[PDB]
C-alpha cells in the first residue's frame, strides 16, 4: 500500500482556530497508521495525541498481538499522559483541553481495526458503498447517556451537553469531566479488506458528518480523480452546505490483493 496516494483535507470553516489534527503513517512493514482528532478547549490535547499516539502504538505493538485489545490500551495510557501533562503545565487551560480520537491500524495488508471517542468517523467505502467503521459518543446514546448520569454528571441544552459543556461522551483529555463519565475508553471495531475490489478509508470530523452523509462521501470517493481531489471535495461540500466548523477528511486507498 502507497501512502503517497493519501488524500487529505482541514478547511478552518468560520472558527478563529483550526484545532483538527490527522496523521497517517507505515508503523512497521506489517502495520499502517491512520488518525484524525478533533481537539476543542484549545489545541493541546488534540496536539498531544498528534505526537505521541504513535510511540503509544509502538511500544505495545510487540506486547499485544490483538489490536482492538492495543488500541484500547494506547488510548487509555495516552490519556493518563495527557492528564499528567496537563496538570503539570503552567497553562491552567489545559484542564479543560480535550480531543475526540479515530485511529485506524491496518495489518498485513488486509486486517483493518479501527478505535475512537467522540465524533469523528471513519467509514470504509467499497463498490461506492459505505460501511460505518465506528457510533458517535454523543449524550443522545442512551448507554452513554446512563453512565454520565451513574457517575454524577448531567445533561443541559440549547441540544445535548455533558454537564452544559462537552458535545460527546468520551474524548482523550477534559479532565474535569472524566470523573463525570466522560471516558477515554474506546469502542473498537474489526474488519477484513475485500481481496479482489479495491476499498477507501475515509476519515472525517464532525464539521463534514454534520452535512455530508457517508453515502456522499464514498460517490465522491468513487467519482473524484485522486483521493486528495476526493478529500477537498469533501471538505468543500461541508462548508457549502453550511457548517462552520474545523472540517477534515482523510481518504486513504486500499489495493485489493
Ligand atoms: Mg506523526
Ligand atoms: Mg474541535
Ligand atoms: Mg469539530
Amino acid at each position: 500500500i502507497s501512502l503517497e496516494n493519501v488524500g487529505c483535507a482541514s478547511q478552518i470553516g468560520k472558527r478563529k482556530e483550526n484545532e483538527d489534527r490527522f496523521d497517517f503513517a507505515q508503523l512497521t512493514d506489517e502495520v499502517l497508521y491512520f488518525a484524525v482528532y478533533d481537539g476543542h478547549g484549545g489545541p493541546a490535547a488534540a496536539d498531544f495525541c498528534h505526537t505521541h499516539m504513535e510511540k503509544c502504538i509502538m511500544d505495545l505493538l510487540p506486547k499485544e498481538k490483538n489490536l482492538e485489545t492495543l488500541l484500547t490500551l494506547a488510548f487509555l495510557e495516552i490519556d493518563k499522559a495527557f492528564s499528567s501533562h496537563a496538570r503539570l503545565s503552567a497553562d491552567a487551560t489545559l484542564l479543560t483541553s480535550g480531543t475526540t480520537a479515530t485511529v485506524a491500524l491496518l495489518r498485513d495488508g488486509i486486517e483493518l481495526v479501527v478505535a475512537s471517542v467522540g465524533d469523528s468517523r471513519a467509514i470504509l467505502c467499497r463498490k461506492g458503498k459505505p460501511m460505518k467503521l465506528t457510533i458517535d459518543h454523543t449524550p443522545e446514546r442512551k448507554d452513554e447517556k446512563e453512565r454520565i448520569k451513574k457517575c454524577g454528571g448531567f445533561v443541559a441544552w440549547n441540544q445535548p451537553h455533558v454537564n452544559g459543556r462537552l458535545a460527546m461522551t468520551r474524548s482523550i483529555g477534559d479532565l474535569d469531566l472524566k470523573t463525570s463519565g466522560v471516558i477515554a475508553e474506546p469502542e473498537t471495531k474489526r474488519i477484513k479488506l475485500h481481496h479482489a475490489d479495491d476499498s477507501f478509508l475515509v476519515l472525517t470530523t464532525d464539521g463534514i458528518n454534520f452535512m455530508v452523509n457517508s453515502q456522499e462521501i464514498c460517490d465522491f470517493v468513487n467519482q473524484c480523480h485522486d483521493p486528495n481531489e476526493a478529500a477537498h471535495a469533501v471538505t468543500e461540500q461541508a462548508i457549502q452546505y453550511g457548517t462552520e466548523d474545523n472540517s477534515t477528511a482523510v481518504v486513504v486507498p486500499f489495493g485489493a490483493w
